[PDB]
């Protein structure tokens, strides 16, 4: 089908002629659910839209929630202490100030050694055994590991940290055991960072005084970022792991390029984020009557970014907009959103990436993966492998 439906497993293997549709006939689509049409929406596909909206948060609001289901915010609890990404300017503003303090070059640095270790050792694991699951083995434990970083936590902590992760992420495709651990967990964590001060994003919080004083609204924010970290900076980056798994197996010419010349990798990366594009689409919801084209969006309906139909759009991209070229340097990708929100991981997104890419290239080079064989996980947003059987 070319009709305008939300993902499934089913359907995110090839959304891709659905946005061409999309782009090329409805660039302002309006869906009108039959079965509830009262709650219907609009769909932006095309680059030049979803940009300039995503930056526009005055008219394009992210105070409401972020899918297409109205009432969002207030039916699952998230209106007292929203999370930031959820939050607008001037309110996001301060937030995102002193969080930032934990997302700089220095911190990508220094978890990279024990990214590539890591890599390394299920790689090897992977090789020994002819093959295995590339995501369980190795895309789906990786990510915590870096976001555990990002959040001050302790190593040895780590395989405790990462089983709460896992029933998590599976369950935001349901955690409570999960859930209640984390937040036992960082609740404490939190205490101890106001006497014992690391470089992260949580020490430079309670740092910069949130959360004082048994008060805890401070609290509940840094709670929420934890569960913006984890929820957010898992399932997408193996995505883009497991993504990017295909397009280079059909590709033996682009993996020829950086196999002679790996300095190509870094932009290597930014275009496979741009073909994978894990966070394929996110809402907005307008704060007032807006006019793109020959449609008017009313004010107060929700509108979908399609990120992945922007990073594909041949208006922006060229009619080859849909193969993969390692040399594209492709200009304003929307993998990491673009204006207030930009993707604060991007970075350490990045990093994981060129870590991945570098080892399978220099362990494996010679690896077969089975398009059909890949399992998507459900859910309408982001689009990730459950499993990608890997042949070595
Ligand atoms: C390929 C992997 C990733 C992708 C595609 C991705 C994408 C995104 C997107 C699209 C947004 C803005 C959401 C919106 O438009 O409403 C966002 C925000 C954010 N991301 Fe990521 N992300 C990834 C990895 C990470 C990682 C690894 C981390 C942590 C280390 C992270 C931390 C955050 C945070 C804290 C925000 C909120 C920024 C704000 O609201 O001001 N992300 N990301
Ligand atoms: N890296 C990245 C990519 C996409 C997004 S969009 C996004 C939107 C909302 C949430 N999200 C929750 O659903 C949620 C539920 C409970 C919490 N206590 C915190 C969060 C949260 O951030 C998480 C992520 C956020 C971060």
């Amino acid at each position: 089908s070319h009709e305008f439906q939300l993902a499934t497993a089913e359907t995110w293997p090839n959304p891709w002629p659905m946005y061409r549709a999309l782009r090329d006939h409805d660039p302002v689509h309006h869906v009108v659910p039959p079965q509830r049409p009262e709650y219907d929406y609009y769909v932006l596909s095309r680059h030049a839209d979803v940009w300039s909206a995503a930056r526009d948060h005055q008219t394009f609001s992210s105070a409401q929630g972020l899918t297409v289901n109205y009432g969002e915010l207030e039916m699952i609890g998230l209106h007292d202490t929203p999370p930031m990404v959820m939050q607008d300017p001037p309110v996001h503003t301060e937030f995102r100030k002193l969080v930032s303090r934990g997302f700089t070059p220095r911190q990508v640095e220094t978890v990279e050694p024990t990214v590539r270790k890591f890599v390394v050792e299920r790689l090897e694991k992977l090789r020994a055994n002819g093959g295995g699951d590339i995501v369980t083995e190795l895309f789906k434990p990786l990510p915590s590991m870096v976001v555990a970083h990002y959040l001050g936590v302790p190593e040895e902590d780590w395989t405790q940290f990462d089983g709460w992760t896992q029933a998590i992420v599976a369950a935001n495709a349901g955690a409570l055991d999960a859930v209640g651990s984390m937040m036992a967990y960082f609740t404490g964590l939190i205490e101890r960072r106001r006497t014992e001060p690391a470089d992260d994003a949580i020490s430079h919080l309670v740092a910069a005084g949130v959360g004082a004083d048994g008060d805890t609204a401070g609290t509940l924010s840094i709670l929420a970022f934890t569960f913006t970290m984890v929820t957010g900076g898992n399932d997408t980056v193996t995505g883009m792991l497991g993504g990017s798994m295909p397009l280079l197996h059909r590709r033996p010419d682009q993996r020829r390029l950086l196999l002679d010349d790996p300095e190509g990798i870094p932009d290597a990366v930014e275009e496979l984020l741009r073909l994978t594009s894990p966070v394929q689409g996110l809402a907005r919801t307008t704060t007032r009557d807006v006019t793109i084209g020959d449609t008017t969006i009313p004010a107060g309906r929700r509108v979908l970014l399609l990120y992945g139909s922007a990073n594909r759009d041949e208006r922006q991209y060229g009619p080859d907009a849909a193969e993969l070229d390692v040399t594209r340097c492709p200009r304003n990708i929307l993998t990491f959103s673009h204006g207030a929100h930009h993707c604060l991981g991007a970075a350490a997104a990045r990093m994981q990436c060129r870590v991945a890419l570098t080892e399978l290239l220099a362990r494996c080079p010679d690896f077969e993966v089975a398009e059909s064989r890949i399992v998507w996980s459900g859910g309408s947003y982001v689009r990730r492998p459950l499993s990608v059987p890997f042949r070595v």
